[PDB]
């Protein structure tokens, strides 16, 4: 056994016990030593003012999550694209964790909820952690940057009521047509896993990888689930909500502590920049993706995921990925999402966690060291501050190493611009109404779903929604009509 | 109309437009205007950076939560119990703030979650904020200050799952005795109130008042709903949980809104410090009530909730109680409890909030203001910091004028304690047996919901929660066993 | 009279009281009523807890300084090179707040510390907050934004020690070149300022000014003190030093509460894109100036201070200025030392004053309102959070107002590249030119070399070498001075 | 690997420690074109530097900003367990790491080694019973002993709230008002105000502390630490010009003698008082103005200690170090002294916002010898210990045994408010001080001189008050003083 103390190694006797001046006793039929509570009781002080500050707070956005440690294996050669390290050898093996969430609930809320689901993996590689931060989709809501804190904040709750706001929802949804593909796949029954398991991940985004001889490739990345791509109708996740809102936190752990580990497949797509010119769409428009006929998958690894984290807390909870965080061999694309990206992640840990974040264990670099000597002191500094290193580079007396050293071209003006509409945009959404109704049930659940959500907006919104669904097909605003109203016969 | 700006006012011409150098676009079919985005965009990274520190801490417990303005009216005079300004003569009025909440449960979760429920008030009086911090149940799970966090952290998540741990849940309680008053509430079908305007208000502890002579008397504080005591029972709690987690707050906004105005009428029972020298229990044990039959209720005033307010992050999240905030004629008594709270909700709300949280609009003392010259400087100083005024008392430059009988008696030395059990714990546990199956159902409904909840304990624990219940009347063990067993039949 | 109260508004019987129950008193010649202190006494811990909690972080840089409250006028009309706002039309009048500083010493450190001096001044117009942040000099000792931390570090306080270290220090510097000019004006007199009142400012960076037709041009602003500029010798600063380590601070505060206000009258430089063109110079090189014979200086106004904060910590501290607080008719350059700051200083305010330090009344947008619905919540937030308005663009319940909306501007070609400034030969000409701009006054060039000579007699001699090299770099005499000097200053121990 | 690589703070190697990146601005017509265009937020170079630059500081401390620090080990050297049940005292010649820290009072982060001021004296013990903070200052009394008072005083000792200056109105003004001050004011204006070094000063415990034998007697105590260095003064014009030329001649002083090996010690006395002799006093054993005289209670040696070592990184250690007189081991408990009892609150509560929640984390700060195990205290901000994995956090949790370590004044009254009372025997010490100077020539007249320079600079009304004030203890002082200001005056 251990010995129970303060947070400063003092042992302690009682665990139960504070101290006081008790009343006198004299008439009481009853008397227990009660009396004012002292400031001395260091006990009582250090375990209140601690249980004080317990919280922090939750992510902005995918605060509700749960994780887990597991493998990654490079299984085929494709230095020919990528020249990083982690990908080096056929068979190397590589730490990591990966943390799955819904995106607007907050952290109390339904694992069940209608959402995207994220996926976010932390590799620690030789050269430093890589962050990739997806998502089970491989598409998105947006394509302007500056678009997403309207967006969100349409998604959650109304500034006045705190309620969930169905008008604001489509508002926003409507007015901003490239939105339609992601809403598709959204009420969709895909809006609703099973469990983190049973999706994909998608990188979303287009980045580009580089092989050791400079020679560099647009790519785009999918994580497939050897569990299959298994999804919830409506009324299930609905129910599951009640009965259990912590359903897949709890399914992953299991899993898990059973040896049923999951594990995913790994491809990529790639593309030269010369393919990238003659396309429809861009590159860079994260509404949009390759066609599978046009752009083959191509496998080089897979990851398992093994082992539960020892504190949910600790590790899980004060985990921080970031697209930024990358090694050499990979760089990000011009996506200006992406782009944005580059900075939020990095900005919001300084504010969730604390400007040393990194210090924290999981968001160490654990495989490399790393020695960056201009970046000291701070907040909450544990990790020795270097001790005496100088803190400038080329110090007279510190010697450091430094590792060694066609692409875009740019012309014109500095721009402001915010994406504008073409023809194509609807184009990609057509597709997705044909790829479901391949399957029965998807066509008419997207209907029904659509229209739960829509029926408690006023009938002006609704009318806007038949239009903007009906972009994509004309039977669709149609059919979610035709649903409202048999909704509102009955009452 | 509104002019759109940044946060420092200078106006914007386009809310969505990012600055970026654009990409060569010879050779390409299309060819937006993409590139990387810049340092400069000024109105990008303000108001990225700004989403990105959106979020502050939940309250470590009663996260979730809805809030009010309402009127408080003094209807009877009491001033020869109580000195306050606020209750001086008859009709007089004071605006007051009230925050609904339940306990275990983050900010996600359900309104309609079995818990105890919060009632925090506060009053803006001639002489500073009273805040009368209050639960829906007139007795609580502890009687001992230093057990809470054990206690809350055995009703939330474990800490290596971040599941709910049915497991840790019954072993605290069971282990502590002194629970089963207020575990029997919470099993109660009042563990499950239909709304916030349909539950009761409780000061739970003892409080002295004083009269202008200096005459004080032991008080309990009772506000009851003129809406009546409405509950839910287990099924359709769980139900709503999944349809709408924020019902109550749905139904206190909508009510406010139609003109449906809830009210409470206040009640006090007093008590003098002879007789409570002659009672089987202590005025200081929070697990204990004060039989009506004994000390009768005395009106003295009302309350009706009347405004919703204009911002809920701004007013109903940020808003900060504290027992230790009350005004002339009403000091806390020695409950250890209540003694302990006196310290940690301002310690918790420097955490929460900031160190000058009194300075956000809801937490001024509105209706009397402030001169507190010693307090100054400290993070986010906004009201001024009293300009040029000295910061120490009697400075030759600075005049300032201050506030113009037998009390408790103590002896013996500092003692640590422990409150130990006797007998007439479990008295009072078998009186509320009773008060239930005066009305049908409700005695069974206690076992089924026990049972419920208990059935995912192992057995070994299962156990001890019999023998627990049945601490009250043998009976009730004997028949959550039977309900156990006839639920693991089915499965 | 008001009446003492806790910070939540009930009223103080005593001051100094604090709560115990006493010890018996029985068998003492001396029983004062002492005993343990209690949880319960609100007005003890609610006073310490306050007390406990003081204290914000300085700031990284110009953590020392002093502030005032002043006016500014436009007195020519230069609307033909700028539109905004503020200059709008002859006569008209601007509330502004100005914070001198000096650079790298902490909070308590003197104000006659050799060093440049910050000079910052928030305009409240009415189309937002305009910050001008400027220093004491013209140039800097730098051009490459990253090399700032690094550059500051060796300015400050050795890791391990905690003191000055004058190896670091020069080190530093003469292993970057382009540092020459301005340590030139450093160890010159004009690193010892005599007063605030005393002392120019200058924009240092070339910013883009456009009128309203769309037109612009590249600008340098200048602030000249109306009270001239007086420096003070060596000796002298640091006698001060350790007399009045406020001496600035004071002076400043009483010359403006006795109506001796200090002013200062504006001018700007002005240069097309095709002037830009046949210059020997970048205008985006902060280690440079432009030459007063090839373009002149254009009057344009005149700022007074004449108001003394009503509390230092409320005001002067809490202040924050940002170069990218700017309004319509003024943007940055692409200087990437200014282009770095246009970061930093909302990034570094975040963390000394907070996510909401926007709110703190020095820092609103006084003149202006602000009507930002996409910026809520945080920590704080005492400004209302705009009640109920709606928190994304185009609401459909949310009617709102956008400002009305083209000419030839600078053109970009290439890929995206890494670079670090490399020198010419023409780095090293304007310090030589620097060199004998002083020496037309007397007794400046010797101060300069008794200057550098004082502070680098106590670096190691392999160190003391390199900083020979490098002055001599200027001109060649300023080593063999320097050498000289410091060589007769050994001989005493 | 050496020599280090180096990285950003997520480990990825970097090229060139300099360089920014940018899209370059078309150079056709320039004479002289450098690549220079708009810097790009993709650069994570960039940003991941400047933006923890931008967050290198911390509050400093609120008092003793100023300070140097150095690790040291202190010996045990006689046998003290009849008054002492302490661990780290055990047995003779056990030796136990330490870390202390010294500083000038009001000074701020950059002001002056020799500025007139009391000198504090922290040190930390790490022992197996937890970590002992001796938190002491350079005299055995102080000028308060109301705690409330602390911010009055310290105020006037700072900065005018206005102007920024410091005000020597102010200064006195409180002084004056405040006769029990006038002990400490003597010392302060003596010459030793002003040491020569940290290496030639003493420490005092000031307060009086209790100390616990193994049987549980207790006795009052007065520890003094001597420096073996001699104690060593400055006259005012050299403290003055010093001020000047090396502001952290004390700091330099230190480390250089460390690093020299010339290392400084103190020898460890303590002065013990039962109850029963406290009880024949003409003063409290409560009172931090009041000296125990050397006849009557002599110093019983029985230890010593020596600082041996200097810090890695200031920063890190010195800096970030923690001190609070509540960090205690079993054996030393603290006294009534209200000033001490309001410390024992003070020190951890501004602990917490100087550095944040979980300081005790920090390495300096940790319990190193014994470990620590609190499984109650979780979370909460830059929870980098792991935060103990799995292990529940709650008292008597079936499924995890804990071990408990097992193990006077009486109290008469009701609540009392007090603020000491004056009485005649409060000027009679520093009667005998007076008469302890002028033992030694130039002392008296230091004072005098010294008294006098600061008074100078105040308004008449308020030198007047000062001469009445010095000669409340003799009435020549009061003339002395009155003299040599008007010498001052006429140079
Ligand atoms: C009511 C009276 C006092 C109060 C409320 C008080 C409070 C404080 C506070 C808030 C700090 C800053 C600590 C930190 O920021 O980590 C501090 C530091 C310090 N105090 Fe006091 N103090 C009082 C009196 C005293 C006395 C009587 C002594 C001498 C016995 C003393 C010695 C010190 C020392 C040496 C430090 C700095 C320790 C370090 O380097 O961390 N103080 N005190």
């Amino acid at each position: 056994p251990p010995v129970f103390t303060t947070s400063q190694g003092c042992p302690v006797s009682d665990p139960f016990t504070t101290q006081r001046i008790p009343l006198d006793s004299t008439g009481y039929k009853y008397a227990p030593p009660i009396g004012p509570l002292l400031l001395q009781d260091f006990k009582l002080i250090d375990t209140l003012s601690h249980f004080d500050r317990e919280r922090i707070p939750e992510r902005v956005v995918h605060a509700k999550g749960a994780g887990a440690y597991g493998v990654f294996e490079v299984t085929d050669d494709i230095t020919d694209v990528c020249s990083a390290k982690f990908l080096d050898t056929v068979g190397k093996k590589t730490r990591i964790f990966t943390r799955f969430s819904t995106v607007g609930g907050e952290k109390g809320s339904a694992d069940t909820a209608r959402d995207p689901r994220g996926f976010a993996t932390k590799f620690y590689t030789e050269d430093g952690n890589l962050d990739l931060v997806y998502n089970n989709t491989p598409i998105f809501f947006i394509r302007d940057p500056i678009k997403f804190p309207h967006f969100i904040h349409t998604q959650k709750r109304n500034p006045a009521t705190n309620l969930k706001d169905p008008n604001m929802f489509w508002d926003y949804l409507t007015a901003n047509d490239e939105s339609l593909h992601q809403v598709m796949y959204l009420f969709s029954n895909r809006g609703t896993p099973a469990s983190y398991r049973t999706m994909n991940g998608y990188s979303g985004h287009t980045y580009k990888w580089y092989n050791s001889k400079g020679e560099w490739v647009y790519v785009q990345v999918h994580f497939i689930a050897n569990q299959g791509v298994h999804n919830l109708l409506d009324e299930e996740a609905g129910r599951l909500a009640g009965e259990d809102p912590d359903h897949s936190t709890r399914d992953l752990w299991e899993a898990i502590e059973k040896g049923d580990y999951p594990s995913w497949e790994c491809y990529i797509q790639t593309m030269t920049l010369e393919q990238s010119k003659k396309l429809p769409f861009s590159v860079f428009d994260l509404t949009k993706v390759w066609p599978h006929k046009d752009f083959p998958l191509r496998h080089f690894g897979r990851f398992t995921l093994n082992e539960n984290p020892k504190n949910y807390y600790a590790e899980t909870e004060q985990i921080a990925f970031s697209p930024s965080h990358t090694v050499p061999g990979m760089e990000p694309s011009n996506d200006p999402v992406l782009q944005s990206r580059l900075f939020s992640y990095p900005d919001t840990h300084r504010h969730r966690l604390g400007p040393n974040y990194h210090q924290i264990p999981v968001n160490c670099p654990l495989k490399s060291g790393s020695f960056n000597p201009i970046n000291r002191d701070g907040p909450m500094c544990v990790d020795g501050n270097l001790g005496g290193t100088p803190n400038y580079a080329n110090a007279y007396n510190c010697p450091i190493q430094y590792a060694v050293s066609p692409d875009e071209k740019y012309t014109g003006e500095v721009v402001p611009y915010h994406w504008e509409h073409t023809d194509y945009d609807y184009f990609q959404p057509k597709m997705f109404w044909k790829v479901l109704g391949r399957t029965p049930g998807e066509q008419e659940s997207l209907v029904k779903n659509v229209a739960n959500h829509v029926s408690a907006a006023d009938e002006f919104i609704q009318d806007r929604v038949y239009e903007y669904f009906s972009k994509a097909e004309p039977i669709i605003g149609d059919l979610i009509r035709k649903k409202v109203q048999e909704l509102k016969r009955k009452a």
